[PDB]
């Protein structure tokens, strides 16, 4: 559904700040 780290879940993994 959302990311896979950011707790938060609300936007896209691939489009995720992880970076
Ligand atoms: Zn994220």
């Amino acid at each position: 559904k959302g990311c896979w780290k950011c707790g938060k879940e609300g936007h896209q993994m691939k489009d995720c700040t992880e970076r």
